[PDB]
């Protein structure tokens, strides 16, 4: 039964969505009994680095979201020396556990919802932002539309109340050579659409932890693409998941591409 007060303004929490490390976020009604969701992060631990990090999340968020209605609408947020409200739109749904839910995606939903993708990250690379750790659960459904929720900055949030996909999974092969690229987000959106296509992820058959990252990287290992209908989102699969970038496909490529662009 608790409440909350945010720049002047009560909000009743209903229940809490999900939590992670120093943040929980909360399903709560306002004074109108208006539908919101909540974010609450805890600085008292946090590092002078990590503090710069969430600032740079929220900056970024508050002028992103007058540019594309497809980055989480973010309508208040609160801000002091130990904690953190931001007061977001509720969706209904992450994508990550819809995509749990789902045995089979629709093939017009698929591709309405990889349009919304890609005109979200195709906006924070436009600001000079390369998301690089790119997650279904990053995604967000509200009423029928997808929203980029999480800029990647420090994020370790699951829900709170099976679990086939590792972390790595979703992650370019360049960013394990390393040890930069817009493109490297392709690789990575390549790959939720590859779920979302086939059923599981380019490389979630791998057994070993280990290997599995030697196996992304390694050219002579080869990603099957089996026969489908549209011969076009069979294509940009295969364009997002060429494994170096100056070859793969841009995001402005993506959106001229046919599956993006043609009828059926
Ligand atoms: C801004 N930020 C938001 C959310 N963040 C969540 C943070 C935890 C991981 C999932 C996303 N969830 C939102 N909605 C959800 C509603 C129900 C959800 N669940 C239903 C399925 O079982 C898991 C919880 C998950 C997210 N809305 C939202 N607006």
């Amino acid at each position: 039964f608790q409440s909350m007060s945010v720049k002047g303004r009560i909000y009743s929490i209903l229940k809490q969505i999900g939590s992670g490390g120093s943040s929980k976020v909360f399903q709560v009604l306002n004074e109108k009994k208006q539908i919101y969701a909540i974010k609450y992060v805890n600085l008292e631990e946090a590092d002078n680095q990590t503090l710069d990090s969430y600032r740079n999340e929220i900056a970024y968020l508050n002028k992103l979201q007058q540019h594309s209605d497809k980055i989480i609408r973010l309508y208040d947020y609160e801000i002091t020396d130990q904690y953190i409200y931001m007061v977001m739109e509720y969706g209904n749904i992450d994508l990550n556990s819809w995509l749990k839910k789902k045995k089979s995606i629709d093939p017009w939903e698929r591709k309405s919802y990889w349009k919304n993708m890609l005109e979200a990250v195709h906006t924070i690379h436009q600001h000079g932002i390369v998301h690089s750790d790119l997650k279904p659960a990053n995604f967000l459904i509200v009423d029928g539309m997808l929203k980029l929720i999480d800029f990647g900055i420090a994020n370790q949030m699951q829900p709170d109340t099976d679990s086939q996909v590792g972390t790595v999974n979703y992650m370019p092969p360049e960013a394990i050579k390393d040890m930069i690229s817009p493109k490297s987000d392709v690789w990575s959106l390549g790959c939720i659409l590859y779920y979302m296509t086939y059923g599981k992820t380019p490389f979630q058959q791998i057994i070993n932890q280990i290997s599995k990252l030697h196996a992304i990287i390694d050219p002579n290992h080869e990603i099957e693409f089996p026969d489908i209908p549209e011969k076009d989102l069979q294509d940009v699969l295969k364009c997002c998941l060429k494994r170096d970038p100056k070859q793969r496909i841009s995001i402005p490529e993506l959106l001229a591409h046919p599956y993006v662009q043609i009828q059926t």
